[PDB]
């Protein structure tokens, strides 16, 4: 039947002691190459992903950047193609908090890293592929963004302890 967009949780941890979960929404109907790269890796299914990794990069009142599961500091990550991607389109827009969207270094540099928008962030528009958006749990980012600062540097390890599918 239809294609129903997938539903992926991190359960997010502080110093290694749980927070709590927060579940995504992936618009596999609008970016399906961009949601399918993010699903694979949160279920680990291609044997990499995003279980054990950290958000290097926390700015408060702006977003929450994580997907590094190389060299856990931006540095790293990859998709499950082979190499980096292209930019799926534009449609979705960065339109408040929430919003789930594509880290990159260029057009058509896509990888794994991805952040979550705490504050709208319009200037990206056009330029990151938005793919998602928090479901349930955005109490569960806004306590994640208490243990960023103004440079990004987290004053607690933040990682995500497990993730995956839901139904
Ligand atoms: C611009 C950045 N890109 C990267 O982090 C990439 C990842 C490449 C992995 N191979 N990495 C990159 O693009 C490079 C480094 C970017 C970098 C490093 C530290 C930063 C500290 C703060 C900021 N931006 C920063 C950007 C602020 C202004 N913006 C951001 O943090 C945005 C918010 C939206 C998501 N995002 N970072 C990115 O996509 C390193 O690789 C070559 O181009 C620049
Ligand atoms: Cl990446």
């Amino acid at each position: 039947g239809h294609m129903v967009n997938p539903t992926v949780f991190f359960d997010i941890a502080v110093d290694g002691e749980p927070l709590g979960r927060v579940s995504f929404e992936l618009f596999a109907d609008k970016v399906p190459k961009t949601a399918e790269n993010f699903r694979a890796l949160s279920t680990g299914e291609k044997g990499f992903g995003y279980k054990g990794s950290c958000f290097h990069r926390i700015i408060p009142g702006f977003m929450c950047q994580g997907g590094d599961f190389t060299r856990h500091n931006g540095t790293g990550g990859k998709s499950i193609y082979g190499e980096k991607f292209e930019d799926e389109n534009f449609i979705l827009k960065h339109t408040g908090p929430g919003i789930l969207s594509m880290a990159n270094a260029g057009p058509n540099t896509n990888g794994s890293q991805f952040f979550i928008c705490t504050a709208k962030t319009e200037w990206l528009d056009g330029k990151h592929v938005v793919f998602g958006k928090v479901k349930e749990g955005m109490n569960i980012v806004e306590a994640m963004e208490r243990f960023g600062s103004r440079n990004g540097k987290t004053s607690k390890k933040i990682t995500i302890a497990d993730c995956g599918q839901l139904e």
